[PDB]
């Protein structure tokens, strides 16, 4: 029954105004199911490539290309396959592309048919995405972890660490969870009226104020929690993305708070944030080919803290057998856009998961209305989700389905709050 | 539409030809499904508990009761629940029974619904069941862990170790490690008439031959793997269940090939074998409240082989958090009826997966025509499954719905093969 | 509606690991039904011919060839044909053969597509396959005839006859009926290990203990009787499947409990026993062949015991024929498999009832999880079934299969009892 | 679904033109079958009792008691049942009346009802009549036992011998057996013409020419058979139905051709007919109760010529037993409406088939455009039909249906022929 019959894609725009992959999927069933491509500002150097049209359309930006492949070559592939055959189908997109980075059709034209397919599918079995994705026992409401401070190469500021987010651990469910975010998030806006810093918004949907540098944010964070009547760390902890890449120099070392650092002086600067605030996770502490700093890093504060890689292991399996091989970091970011197929996604995610490592959902920079990571979180179980501050609604979508999918799992939903981060 | 309408039970035999329940759940859309339960013929301490009749009939193990618990109180507090809400079921189960253990209800009588539950759902989705439990990622077929020759409480003979199991680890597919593995059982029925020891069956399917002890009984299974034309070790390894809990005695010492030993001495005598033989995997090496031993055990093997705790945690996501926290052992066995429900044997599965543990999951003493376990292995990626001999059809059943699976998965289906021992 | 769509073998193993044919049938209107084919361990001369592949594989019992007969011949010659015409099915198998044996498409290849088609008529009418076979009239339950001691070809002990049988006649109904068997098996075991015997079991799920000969083996089972609380004879009686083709030699006599014997003194031992017992059916008591002999002993102990012929008629219509002109036997053994199909299985019951003879339907040594024997038990109303010791899911499957016929039956069962056994 | 929703009756008329009981039943999944009930002549004194009304209406045989006792009584007693479950309506109707004879309700109201619902079973399974109540191997089509000319209680003339048939048992096919039955009623009307007796029709719709008795009437027969162009006994043999029973005087014996004779004398009588005519069958050769004559006629002519019971047996269980015991009898005339329902009507045929009798489905005197017989005599592999003379339509109609399961069978069909009388 659930039998591909047509697959169609178009050019939409994402929330940076920039054109994105979006397919269509119907099987014979006449089950219909849309699926939309994120894109993100800054890519890893080993992502899948996505195809992109070049030329002065949209500053080269286009992607009728990766639509015309959907429909002249993809298409043709997957009509007559099973949609329930997530394998088998991405194995088809992997296999016709014939690439190991997706640079023939590109990772924006076979992610777009690997999501559809999989939400045509959940429809066909009359299941909601969580549940086909995850089986019947997903049921695990991650902590948002809420960027509402940037930094890096979100800014053009003092600071250099990318994403400064707020934790809400301590609630006691995913609704509840939520408010505490938005609460801190307005908190901060007032804060920042109060000491005359701009509340202009990024890409992200978060504030990026002329601030010192690190702890300078920090401080603003504890204040903006303390205003919303909750206590830092106990109910809202702390988490950066330091995006280490971004400040690199190959072969040179970190370029970091007005001083070259080596990966051991990064390391103890960390450390020295750990000692002084409630800190749950730190991603992308070191560059994405730092194979030796993360692993001295990693044994150094691993115990005390969530280390996650994100560009150095862009969602890869074979990147992330080195990391856990060689002792690098205890913690995945997904992105599904990073590898290409929902099915090497959740091969990363049995990977990470079977290895002692915890995963965070990601959104990227460039996202839609599209709300699937929502349900792949709770899907896998990550019990973390990464997916912006509480405003901008390519951001709220995900929170609010992430409400759609607490309501429908009752007294069977459980929010990961501190259990998502046992080291604190 | 997935609405449990009705649900009845009924008393069967096993295949020790003891009484246990059977149960049946129709769906309003006209599902049916059918679930049994598996029985151990002597249980660790901690495990859930079958209800029994008492008296006379089948020496008292008659399970009226339990049918009787299915049709008075089950059946009526989960008919007009969805079967897609397996964790909404399982409560209401485990609600219902009030008790920690299950001793009101019965083990036996919430498993046969909680599981004839998930059979209906997956139906009603219109997914094998394998798919249903693990999504569309699940497409593992586990490495067989064939139990061929039997010592410890399953004999009258020298031998302590209660299983000793061949695991065709070097087999390029399921289909193929199934044929090595009944070729190594055939071969070894032959070397047993070359030494005149018997060939006479015991419960789970494998001989019991009056053998010196442990390296008697090694040297006879590689002698057979040879006879195959296999390779031991890089074609077919070995494993054991020590059982160590039956050769315990509390506050006292193990009572092993004509000694009393310690904890430490045990882990000595291990260590010599893993020296001596190709040993992939031990289960139960100490007894299961010898937390310090365990622990001991594992820091000084645990490198070196995969060590599974079975009646230590019962497939008891307490028992195995007592562990992980300990230290104790580096894989969990999954018996459904230990626990009696999907829904808690899942928590039990992602506390292991999560915290680093691997899952091997098995059958029981007394089996049924039931397959459920060949589908859950798969569903969970387990990598590894311990259901019997490749004789007796409560041992085939499993073997041939694992066929069954590899085949409907096509070119998608992965034998976990020696990735599911990476420390050999 | 029920028209042949697909029809699909694969290899599976039996209860013995050996491999055996699998098919699956499809329907236009949806149905799908699986059927499984047994194998014996010892064949008469005259059954229907397995296709075996020879070579290494699996020590040359392979069955890949029956698999490709079935997907490049059988499945086109039946394609297009409706499910409810058996006897045109069967026939297109027969003629597309075109051997008296199946020696060119396998008995194996054939009896999956006869039987599996006949599953998907019945689940295709909406009946169980019971009801389908039979009629509305199917109702009786037949006595479990329980092999639960082994002599003959089944072991290496000096017992010549190949199985003992309890009997449960006087029970009032196939459920406590069966109870009496596992009692009575449970009881032996106690026994045996009273005596120091073994309690290892063989592939028919039965003891084979080193005992001096019958009478021995009688008497041992005459104690777990009484020790279960139940009378020999009016409660348990007894029956023997002599298997005397095994301990004969052509042209030259019966090699029986250290002497060569006549067929005439052959029946002296039988009436013997007579005299001595509670036994209400002998099998195979003289060999395949030996036409005079037979007709001897069933003219002198025919009024007094049924007598069963087995390798003497290969549930061959031809053969049943020979001897119910020659006054040779007064029941016939029916195993689908030495014949071939449904249709002439059911053209050799319908001999047989008409002639005055009774039916027993036979699992064979390699059985699988398949039940259709206890429903072909009930559909031609044999009143008595040959599947094995209440141990071993191959044998119990079936066990299990008659409760839940009796429950689906209700007021409408009756249990044959005592009244298939007239005579005694 | 084929859960009984409405039962109704109304009085209809006969082939004789008296009232008798027509019943129609509709199932909620929308099937509708309508039965109609047969009525004799006259009656065996053990025959279920008909409900008649009495009164000045139809001589006395209304039967609008029968009509309102399906409607007061049976149809709420069955109505919620279902159809397949024919021993469960069966047993029912039979608990309902709650007599040995059905004289509470009547054979008549209770027959109309058990053949309404097989009927509506066959419907709802989609499945022809004599598929469904015998399973997939009816498929034998009956030799025609055409009674083709009267004497006894069916004339005013010096024949005692009630019916004296012609049995096409030569034929190929049932086709070409109708054909010659035909051409030989035909070609002895002509011969009745040349000899100025009388082609008046009787209620069976054979001739009754006043003729001298017996032998004179089989030499007409043959002249018939030879003037159609066949061979008497190799192509058209013959058969008596004396119904002794109609000439026996209670305590004194059997007044048959102008003299008082004893059993022994009637035996002497029909030996002699055997030499000197080509005889495969002969019904009630004496009475209803002649326990000792029967016994001993069987004993002297059985091993040659087909003996049947009618009168003697009703078509009862208890009573067809009796017979088998004492050695009464070789055949079973199969009158549904003898007995009130279709279970206890294939309850006496398996106490028949499986004691080495053969059966003969019989029509009534009065009959109906009702079938039902002829799938009845397909669906027990009968290989015998007696429904009349191959005129009337209450006759015809019989063999027209079985002209069309013949059709319907295919190649699958058989004609018994020769094989229904191996005696011959
Ligand atoms: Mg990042
Ligand atoms: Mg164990
Ligand atoms: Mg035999
Ligand atoms: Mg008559």
């Amino acid at each position: 029954m659930p039998i591909i019959e047509q697959v169609r894609a178009r050019e939409i725009l994402d929330s940076r105004g920039n054109p994105t992959v979006e397919v269509e999927v119907a099987l014979i069933d006449g089950t219909f199911a849309r699926a939309a491509v994120p894109s993100g500002a800054s890519t890893g150097e080993h992502e899948a490539v996505e195809l992109r049209d070049g030329g002065d359309r949209y500053g080269g930006k286009g992607v009728q290309k990766a639509v015309q492949a959907v429909l002249d070559e993809i298409g043709p592939a997957v009509i007559g396959l099973n949609a329930d055959d997530q394998r088998l189908v991405d194995q088809a997109l992997v296999d016709l592309d014939g690439t190991p980075d997706k640079s023939r059709l590109g990772g924006n034209a076979i992610l777009g048919v690997s999501l559809a397919v999989a939400k045509a599918a959940a429809d066909s079995a009359e299941l909601p995405l969580f549940r086909y994705v995850g089986g019947p026992n997903a049921h695990i409401l991650p902590v948002p972890m809420m960027n509402i401070l940037n930094g890096g190469a979100h800014a053009d500021t003092a600071v250099d660490i990318q994403e400064f987010m707020v934790a809400p651990i301590g609630a006691p469910s995913f609704v509840e969870a939520l408010r505490w975010g938005a609460e801190v998030y307005h908190a901060l806006k007032s804060v920042l009226k109060k000491e005359g810093l701009s509340t202009g918004l990024g890409d992200a949907g978060g504030f990026a104020p002329d601030v010192a540098g690190t702890t300078a944010a920090l401080d603003l964070i504890s204040r903006a929690i303390e205003s919303a009547g909750l206590r830092p760390g106990a109910d809202v902890a702390l988490a950066l993305d330091a995006a280490a890449t971004e400040f690199f120099t190959d072969g040179t070392g970190y370029v970091f708070e007005g001083t070259t650092r080596t990966a051991d002086q990064m390391t103890e600067f960390y450390a020295g944030l750990l000692g002084a605030y409630p800190l749950v996770s730190i991603e992308d502490p070191l560059s994405e080919d730092d194979w030796d700093g993360w692993a001295a890093l990693t044994a150094s504060i691993g115990d005390r803290v969530q280390i996650v890689g994100d560009d150095i292991f862009v969602t890869n399996p074979e990147r992330l057998e080195e990391g856990i091989e060689r002792g690098v970091a205890n913690a995945l970011l997904v992105k599904v856009n990073q590898i290409g197929t929902l099915t090497e996604t959740l091969d990363a995610v049995t990977l990470a998961h079977h290895g002692g490592y915890r995963t965070m959902i990601s959104h990227r920079s460039g996202e839609t209305e599209d709300t699937m990571i929502a349900d792949l979180a709770v899907a896998i179980g990550s019990g973390q989700i990464k997916t912006g501050a509480p405003a901008r609604s390519e951001r709220v979508a995900k929170y609010n389905q992430l409400l759609r999918i607490e309501e429908a799992l009752g007294d069977a939903a459980r929010y990961a709050g501190d259990l998502a981060f046992p080291r604190f």
